[PDB]
């Protein structure tokens, strides 16, 4: 049945503990839905032809930018604009969803 | 500057009481994310170009299809894959959000 495919995301959260390797949980179009798990520091990175949305499910989580930093909670989301450098970062473990083209 | 694009889902919902009547909240390439508040029946409908992606917030929904019926709590979502009939429902009001091309 259908119902098989509708995504609960603290199901899916429950699957896997590894930090910064995302898990894809769907596909609209070419796009993917990935879970992550975070902690500590990313690198300083861009995507230079698509934008990226970040959605906080849970914790708390900043991305520095070149002249300021970001502050992101539950129930938050933000587009990263294509070729903007930004650095993800979680004080304490934090739980997010990635929205991208495949 | 930056802080001022983070959006808050509760913040935006805040904003209006109209139903069935989404607002754009942000934009990823050549699609869009909206919030949605419904209550009732809408109409038995497709969109044969595009998959269709909804994410409830707060509430209950249930999509009924041709041949059978799925519910979707918070924190769960569900993509329509194109062409496929479809026609949301909700017997108490529903915060939901949707994403899909422009
Ligand atoms: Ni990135
Ligand atoms: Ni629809």
């Amino acid at each position: 049945g259908m119902q098989t495919k509708v995504i609960n995301f603290n199901d899916k959260f429950s699957l896997f503990n590894q930090h910064w390797s995302p898990r894809v949980i769907a596909e609209m179009n070419d796009y993917q839905f990935k879970l992550v798990k975070v902690e500590g520091e990313f690198v300083w990175h861009e995507h230079a032809d698509t934008d990226e949305v970040f959605i906080v499910m849970e914790g708390t989580l900043q991305i520095a930018f070149r002249d300021q930093n970001i502050t992101l909670q539950a129930g938050e989301m933000y587009v990263i604009p294509k070729g903007v450098e930004h650095k993800p970062m979680a004080k304490e473990e934090c739980k997010i969803m990635i929205i991208e083209p495949r």
